[PDB]
C-alpha cells in the first residue's frame, strides 16, 4: 500500500509509502490521507495523527504524471478532499519530516499541530520555479508561521533551508537523529492521545477558529490563479527547460 | 503583602510575592495587580510598569484552592478585572521572568511589551494537562508571537521552555544572568519612563490598536469553554490522577 | 545623483548615494526611488529591484533639516509617493542592507520581499527618542514580521539589533560578509528576474494580498498621529536635548 496505517494507544500512524517514486503526492495518496483524516475526526477513540513517510524522503512533491492526467476524477479531486481534510482536522496531528519537503511536502506542515524533523530533513516551495503559485493557504499560513521575510525567501526565491534554518525560523520546533525522530514524535503523540479529549479538541479549535475562515477564502483565491498558470505557456516552458536540460526563456 | 508595589523614576515596580506559594495567583493577587495598573493610565507621573516577583519562580500559576472555592466575588471576579486592566494598560510594561512562568505566568506576558528573561526562567501553558484551554487571549496571541508551531508545542503538548528556546522563538527577547536580571530590566523601564510621555502612549495604542478588539472577543469565547471544562468531569480527573499518583484515564 | 540606477539582466538596482549625509532620505530622493519603483511595475522588462546604499551605512533615517523645512511641496509628498510605490510595487524587491537603518531604513524593508543583510548591518526604530510614532505602517508590519516581543523592544525601548540578532528573529533571512553582500544579493535578484514572470508577480500578489488594505489604513491611522507629535513640544524638546547636549524634560 502507498500509505501504511496502523491504530495503537489511540494514535492513528499514517505513513507515507512510495519510496521508489520518492514519496511523491498522487490521487490515490491524497484519497488515502483524506479518508484517514476523516475517520480521526469521527472516531472518538483516534485521538492523535502521527504522520511521516517510509526511507530518505518527506515527500518530494507532486507526481509529475499523475499532475498533468488529463483523465479527469469522478466527483471532488483527491488534492482538494485531502486539503479540506487536513485543513479541518479537529485531531491533533505530530509530524515527523523525516527528509526533503517539497512543494506540497511544505505546505501540508502548515496544518499539522506539532512539527518536527530529522537533521536531515530539507524544506522548499519552489513554485516560481515551475510557474505556478502557493497551494494550501500558504500564501496566508506561511507568513504567519515564519515571518514575511523568511515566507518570500522560501516562496519566490525558492529557497532551499536545512533542518536547523527550519527550526530556528520557527517552521518546526524540535530536530532529532534521524534514527530516534519516529519514535521521539510517537511518544509525543501518544502522550497528547493520553489527555482529557474534550480538553485537547477544544484547545485545538479555539487556535485554529482565528484564521479559519480566511485559510479556506485564501485557497480558492490561489487556486483560480493557480489553475490558470498550469494552463499556461509559462509552465509547460518552465517543465520543458528541466526535462530538455537548458535554461528557460520567457519573452 | 502578597504585591510589594514602589514609585521612583516614574516607574511603578510591581514585585509578585507570595513565595511560600511559588507565587501562585490569587483572587488578592489579580486585584491588587489590576488596581496598580489601572493606577498607571490615571496618574501621568507615572510611565512604566516594572513587572517582577520574588525568590526562584515568577508564578508556578492559579492558586489550586482559591481556583476552585465555591463562595463566588462579590462584583467583576478579581482575574477578570486583572485581564481587562492588563490587556487594555496604556502604560508601557517591563516584565523580569526571573523562574518558572506557568500557564497564567505565560499567558500574562503577552500582554507585556518589553519581555526580558534570566537564565534560569522556564515557559509552560500546560493546559491541556489539566483539562482545561487557553485563556487571556493566548489562542489569539501565542501564535502572532512565536508562530504556529511554538504555540502548539506549549499549547497542545504541554512543551516547557528554558530561557534560550523562549529567546529563540521570540516569546523573550533578552536573557540575564539573574543577578543582575531585575537591576538591568529597571534601567531600561526607566528609559522608557524618561522619553516624551504622549510619543510612547500613542506607540503602544498604534501597535495594540491593530488586535485590540479581536483580543476582547477571543478572552470571550475561550471562557464559555474553559468554564465548561473546569466543571467537567475532565478537570477533576486531570487534577484527582496527579493527587491520587496514578495515570489519567478518560474512556 | 543621490540615487544611483542600472539596469542589466532584467534587474532594476538601486544605490542610495548620499553618503556624505549617511544616505538621509530628502525629498528628491524619496521622489527618484518613488520613480524607479513606479517604472518596475510598467515595464515588463524589468523583474527584479536590487535596493542598496554606498559606503557604510544604508540609511541613517529622515533628513533633519529637509523634515522640518516650512516650505511645503507642490503636488503629493515625495515620502507619501514613495511610501505608497514601495507598499504596492508588483515587482520583487531585493534589499541588501549593508550598515545601520535607521528609522525609515527599518520601516521600509518590511515592504521588500527579500531581506539580506552584512555582518556590520545594525536595525533601529526609535521612534520614541524623537516624540514621533511608527510610520509606513511598521506598527502592524512589525509585529507581523519578528512578534510583538522584538517590535515592542525596537519601537518603545528603541533597541540596536545586530544583523545576527535581527536574523534571529527573522528580520533578515541571510547574513554575508560585507565584501559579497552585493554581488550575492544580485546573483539572488537575477536569477529572479529569469524565472516565470506572472508567476513571480501573481505569487507576490495572493502573498501581499492578505493585508494590502489594512497596510494603506494603518498608514493612514498612523499620518494622523505623527502629524500632531511632529508639531508638538514633545518633538521639539527631544530634538532640542540632543542638539544642546541635556537630558529632555517633560513635565
Ligand atoms: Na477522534
Ligand atoms: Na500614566
Ligand atoms: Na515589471
Amino acid at each position: 500500500k502507498s500509505l501504511n496505517v496502523s491504530l495503537n494507544n489511540r494514535v492513528l500512524s499514517l505513513t507515507i509509502n512510495r519510496p521508489e517514486l520518492k514519496n511523491a503526492l498522487n490521487r490515490e495518496l491524497y484519497a488515502a490521507l483524506a479518508d484517514e483524516l476523516e475517520r480521526s475526526n469521527h472516531d472518538d477513540q483516534i485521538r492523535a495523527v502521527l504522520l511521516t513517510a517510509n526511507g530518505d524522503t518527506f515527500t518530494a512533491g507532486n507526481d509529475l504524471d499523475d499532475f498533468i492526467n488529463p483523465v479527469e476524477e469522478s466527483g471532488t479531486p483527491s488534492v482538494i478532499r485531502f486539503l479540506k481534510a487536513i485543513s479541518e482536522c479537529e485531531t491533533p496531528i505530530v509530524v515527523a519530516v523525516n527528509g526533503p519537503a517539497i512543494g506540497v511536502g511544505l505546505t501540508m506542515l502548515l496544518h499539522c499541530d506539532m512539527v518536527y524533523a530529522s537533521k536531515s530533513a530539507r524544506f522548499r516551495a519552489p513554485f516560481t520555479h515551475v510557474g505556478l503559485v502557493p497551494e494550501a493557504a500558504s500564501s496566508l499560513l506561511l507568513p504567519l508561521a515564519v515571518g514575511q521575510a523568511w515566507a518570500n525567501d522560501l516562496m519566490l526565491a525558492g529557497r532551499i533551508l536545512d533542518a536547523r534554518e527550519a527550526l530556528s525560523a520557527g517552521l518546526v520546533t524540535r530536530v532529532f537523529e534521524d534514527d530516534v525522530l519516529v519514535a521521539e514524535s510517537l511518544k509525543i503523540a501518544e502522550q497528547v492521545a493520553s489527555l482529557a479529549p474534550n480538553s485537547v479538541k477544544q484547545s485545538k479549535r479555539l487556535i485554529r477558529g482565528v484564521n479559519k475562515e480566511e485559510v479556506q477564502a485564501q485557497m480558492k483565491r490561489e487556486g483560480v490563479i493557480f489553475a490558470e498558470q498550469l494552463a499556461s505557456a509559462e509552465f509547460k516552458e518552465s517543465v520543458a527547460a528541466f526535462f530538455e536540460k537548458r535554461a528557460p526563456h520567457f519573452a
